[PDB]
């Protein structure tokens, strides 16, 4: 049959899909939600073998373990054990494009087990097994007969084995086939894996059971009362004497109770549903549900006869919660959302595609305590227990069908088709019937990258139709189609329109007020945080404030879908495309996220979580005024903590305690700022802690912070004059200048300053020279699968060849000091690209002012950076620095960082990225400690074992290798690093080093 | 102005004049501005200006330098944006070129006097015998910014004896959004807190 290739079969005798049961014969285990023994997990040791091809399986194995297979644990992807390859390919399809067909050669796994049912499951009721993930088709036989089959690896796939199974041992055998034409539909942007990858497991239920259950929360204008209404079906045999009850309970007190006999209301000219009934409960002054405060209910439903015997129990957790489009606005319980969003694939640098408890509860722990309140499941339902984690820790969820066909061409040559009407509306409603009772789920989302079809159209108004509750979202086709409730575009600009045909990416502002448009915007994707990146995330965070409509978005993305593979020596490494053999594979675009695959962050994730900061603040005078933007809490766990530094000398601080109401603002007066002690820039640094822990947080969380200025004393004091003078030695091969144990060394025929000596110590290893390039972010190079990109644009311009030739090096000596005076071109085929001008001054005190003047060519594309580097010959233990921090701060991405005196080890001034580029730049710095040396002005810098060569010639962190000394990047100026998307020039205007003439000053003295 | 430092030195091919002064108010230092003037055998004056401003006082009008020029000449010639008057945020209209007008041309006869006829982005200023280069804004007349302060109204400007020169490094925007409130973009506030700029003076 071939039923792997033939989109108008999804699945053989599959069951229906409904939400989660346990069938509890308890009803007080089903109340607190404790496990059930009706409910038994089959993980654990499964036997597989691995084959080519569907045809090379021997029929022997349908009832009898194949010797040569071995023993695995199951859920598992097979490529994290071996056994073939996993693949990254973003667009492209892995397999040709011939639908439906698939490769002949197509990776088979073969699993089975041996487990026991005791004959109390037999001798009543029905048992069925669950697969909650497989991909990415499969067929079942158990005991040697065969079941069904089933299709869409990321909804649960259930089949009645009641007349398959026998008291005490049993075998189950499945087939599990990597293509399928189900595979059309799963061209998701991540490794392309296969396998039983979600938990397996039995359940048994009565013959008269509850086979679907709805709830549904309505509210009266104010939200001071509400109705719970659930709707109820049985199946099995009718008989009056049976009965649901639903119950209510808030914690450990019942709200309320309602029974009623089975028989639903008059529907149409045949009658009403017989095996059906709604209950419906009133409740006063419910606890609303928000990811502010995620309050819960819980409903128990109970079929039992009217004697008072239990037949099953049912339940769930209920939140009472409205969401509606109003007047153009997305209502949370009336309210207006701001979405601090993030997408979150499922991926573990271990296991693959296999989800386990810890690894979600680690990430909503990390998103919350960074200020993120909604998530993406991009692009495909997740495991059934991501939900209720979001229901219980609070947070916004956009439930997405498993539908993707990214690779076709058009891209809704599918989903423009019929004929693949079924396959797809199998994607859509059985995901609405598992998770339409969960209070996170706020928004339905058609799928991702599949153009718009008719068939989108069809599917959105199905959703509608069947559950009003929820808007329905689709960026398919341009993000703002008749498949959609909320624009939702991808990587849209917040000023710049990308204006391409047909499917137009307008500036979010622009957007909004086209004419006639009235909805909501809210950005499905934006902010692409590949490598060093989320350079103007703060433009973002200005718009989606200022602008009622302009809702928020999802940043792409949480997590780098890097994987670990072991080196000769059995070392770990993080690999991604084209690590495992797989090819054709988009190598590095699979590692996109705010944090490592281990759940460390990238530098990026400080930003976002300054920028979804739920305070805003404003100084008047001594006056801080504080706007809370919750829009259901008061801050009743929450203190301001506030600082006064001169120029990182702590001054004064104080604490008050922060009562704001939701949307509320609270002055607070700063006590009199009594004169500072000497010179320089006072700075205030406000930050809103949380003293109590709570589900999420540990007490002392910071959840905020801002910074200002404050008054300044500029330093009008003279330097007490030189106890010597420093002495110039001339030769035709150098310049030399003495003063007492120093000694500087200025090379004539180069120009620059080749050595330094404090003592006998020589402080350098490669003489100090101009810079003007950097080693290519993922961002500068562009790539997603264009010599507009930044890096083919200053390699075509001779960048990173250019050579420096000597225009002007001369000595003269003033009263108190010896100046140097040079001047170089850098130049490529002729073209002057660069020229630099310094002079370097040494004086009495032994201190070495440069002062830098740049003129960039108008016409060469503007440099990356303009400042100096060397190789400096020691290696000191700590970086000290007055400026920002602490963590790698850019341009375009410094908004998080605070201007203070940091202290760090020498390696946290590196940031590992798996591919690695220029990182740990810190901008606004005045001064500069390491080792003996101290640098004083207003530049960035970047210090680390690792030249720029080095980092911009090698793909993987870790065959990165330290090199002598210590490399010191320090700028003047540094072009931002963009982001917006990163497979496009993304680096905004003001952030581009175009100004023609740059000039900069460093005063470089010893410690 | 207060000055802070003054000195001489001696050159291979030139005498080098070092200066540092501070501006304040009441006490508070407002500006300090740190300056180089290089004199080569060849007569050129290499001006190099760095100047900081208090980050706690108002964003300055200008940063530049002005004097007045014993001489009183017909014609202005500068390589910069012209021909008319232009200002930071109200520049778009004019274009790079050479242009030559008559002095009085380089006035603006506002009804209500005030700052006018500045010129920016200006590579070369030529008036009588001097010779002014660099990248810079600047406007000359026969006013000073003190008259055009003090009067009321453009029929009782007076010529002063000589030429008023303001050459600018920078110069704030004009604003005008609304004229009854501040309209001046924060681009186009001088608040960088450092500047620099350098002109070269000669005569030829
Ligand atoms: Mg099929
Ligand atoms: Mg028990
Ligand atoms: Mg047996
Ligand atoms: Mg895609
Ligand atoms: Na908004
Ligand atoms: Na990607
Ligand atoms: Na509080
Ligand atoms: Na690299
Ligand atoms: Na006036």
């Amino acid at each position: 049959r071939r039923d792997w290739e033939n989109p108008g079969v999804t699945q053989l005798n599959r069951l229906a899909a409904h939400p989660p049961f346990a069938s509890w014969r308890n009803s007080e285990e089903a109340r607190t939600d404790r496990p059930s023994q009706q409910l038994r997990s089959l993980n654990g040791e499964w036997r597989f073998a691995w084959f080519p091809a569907p045809e090379a399986v021997p029929e022997s194995w349908l009832e009898c373990d194949l010797p040569e297979a071995d023993t695995v644990v199951v859920p598992s992807n097979w490529q994290m054990h071996g056994y073939d390859a996993p693949i990254y390919t973003n667009v492209t399809y892995p397999i040709t494009v011939n639908p439906p067909f698939v490769p002949t050669e197509n990776p088979t796994g073969c699993y089975s087990l041996t487990f026991n049912v005791d004959e109390s499951w037999l001798q009543e009721g029905q048992t069925r097994i669950i697969f909650d993930g497989v991909n990415s088709a499969f067929h079942l036989w158990c005991n040697g007969r065969w079941v069904g089959y089933g299709q869409d690896s990321r909804l649960p796939s259930e089949f009645d084995l009641s007349a398959f199974l026998r008291a005490g041992e049993n075998r189950l055998a499945v087939m599990v086939l990597r293509w399928s034409d189900g595979s059309y539909l799963e061209d998701q942007d991540m490794w392309r894996m296969s396998g039983i990858f979600r938990d397996v497991s039995l359940l048994h239920k009565p013959t008269t059971q509850i086979s679907d259950f709805h709830v549904a929360t309505r509210f009266n204008d104010d939200f001071s009362r509400a109705v719970l209404e659930a709707e109820v079906q049985m199946c099995g045999e009718l008989r009056d004497y049976l009965r649901v009850t639903v119950s209510l309970w808030q914690g450990e007190t019942q709200v309320a109770s309602g029974t009623a006999p089975f028989g639903g209301e008059i529907i149409d000219e045949r009658g009403g549903y017989a095996d059906r009934v709604t209950l419906r409960l009133n409740v006063e002054n419910p606890k609303l549900w928000s990811a502010e405060i995620p309050n819960l209910y819980r409903a128990v439903v109970e079929l039992h006869t009217a004697d008072g015997t239990l037949i099953e129990a049912e339940a769930c957790d209920v939140g009472f919660r409205e969401v509606r489009i109003e007047n153009g606005l997305l209502l949370l319980n009336g309210k207006p959302l701001l979405i601090r969003g993030v997408n979150r694939h499922e991926h573990h640098p271990l296991h693959g595609q296999v989800m386990d408890e810890q690894t979600m509860v680690q990430d909503i722990l990390l998103m919350k305590q960074n200020n993120f309140n909604a998530v993406r499941c991009s692009h495909y339902p997740n495991h059934p227990l991501w939900y209720t984690l979001c229901d219980r820790y609070g947070l916004y969820v956009v439930d997405e069908a498993n539908i993707e066909t990214h690779g076709m061409v058009p891209m809704n040559r599918l989903t423009d088709d019929p004929r693949w009407l079924p396959a797809m509306s199998e994607r859509v409603t059985r995901m609405v019937q598992r998770d339409r009772n969960h209070p996170s789920v706020i928004i339905w989302s058609l799928g991702n990258e599949s153009g718009h079809g008719a068939n989108h159209d069809a599917l959105y108004r199905w959703i509608k139709s069947v559950d009003p509750s929820r808007p329905v979202q689709y960026e398919g086709g341009g993000a703002d189609t008749t498949a959609t409730d909320i624009i939702c575009p991808m990587y849209a600009r917040v000023d710049e329109d990308q204006p391409f045909p047909a499917v137009p990416k307008w500036s979010i502002k622009k957007w909004l007020s086209l004419p006639g448009e009235t909805r909501p915007l809210i950005l499905c994707e934006y902010a692409h945080a590949m490598g060093n990146s989320l350079g103007g995330f703060a433009k973002y965070w200005q718009a989606f404030r200022q602008y009622p409509r302009l809702q928020g978005g999802f940043v792409w993305d949480w997590v780098d879908q890097s994987l670990i593979k072991y080196d000769e020596n059995g070392n770990p490494w993080s690999a991604y495309g084209g690590d495992f053999g797989d090819t054709p594979n988009d190598r590095q675009f699979c590692m996109n996220g705010l944090v490592f695959a281990d759940r460390t962050p990238h530098p990026a994730l400080t930003e976002a979580k300054h920028q979804q900061q739920f305070f805003q603040f404003r100084l008047s005078g001594q006056t801080i005024e504080v706007t809370s933007e919750y829009l259901f809490r008061h801050s009743d766990n929450e203190l301001l903590h506030w600082m006064v530094a001169l120029d990182g000398k702590p001054l004064a601080s104080g604490e008050v305690p922060l009562d704001v109401a939701p949307q509320g603002k609270q002055l607070i007066e700063l006590p009199e700022l009594p004169q500072p002690e000497s010179a320089g820039q006072l700075w205030l640094t406000v930050r809103v802690v949380q003293p109590n822990a709570t589900a999420w947080s540990e007490a002392g969380h910071i959840s905020a912070w801002q910074q200002w200025r404050l008054a300044e004393n500029l330093s009008v004091t003279l330097p007490a004059a030189s106890h010597a003078i420093p002495h110039l030695t001339t030769s035709e091969m150098d310049f030399c200048i003495e003063l007492g144990n120093k000694r500087w060394q200025f090379n004539r025929q180069s120009g620059f300053l080749s050595q330094m000596w404090i003592g006998d110590k020589k402080q350098l290893l490669t003489p100090l020279r101009d810079q003007f390039t950097r080693a290519p972010l993922d961002n500068d190079i562009a790539v997603s699968e264009d010599p507009n990109a930044w890096v083919e644009r200053w390699k075509a311009a001779g960048h990173y060849q250019a050579e420096a030739a000597l225009l002007q090096c001369t000595a003269d000596t003033l009263a108190d000091a010896v100046l140097i005076t040079t001047a170089h071109a850098w130049q490529h085929q002729g073209k002057t690209l660069f020229i630099s001008r310094k002079t370097y001054r040494i004086d009495g005190s032994g201190q070495m002012a440069i002062t830098v003047d740049v003129e960039v060519a108008s016409d060469t594309p503007h440099p990356a950076r303009i400042g100096l580097n060397c190789q400096l010959a020691q290696v000191a233990e700590r970086v000290n620095w007055l400026g920002l921090g602490p963590q790698e701060n850019y341009p375009d991405r410094l908004t998080a960082a605070c201007f203070d005196r940091w202290d760090l080890p020498l390696s946290d001034m590196y940031t590992p990225y798996v591919f690695p580029s220029e990182n740990g730049l810190r901008c606004g710095t005045r001064e500069l400690n390491y080792g003996p040396h101290q640098w004083r002005g207003d530049f960035q810098f970047n210090i680390s074992r690792y030249s720029q060569q080095q980092l911009m010639e090698t793909s993987h962190r870790h065959l990165l290798h330290a090199e002598e000394g210590t490399w010191l990047n320090i700028d003047g100026f540094h072009m931002g690093i963009g982001g917006d998307d990163s497979w496009s020039p993304s680096v905004s205007a003001e952030f581009q080093l175009s100004a023609g003439r740059y000039h900069y000053q460093l005063v470089w003295c010893q410690k």
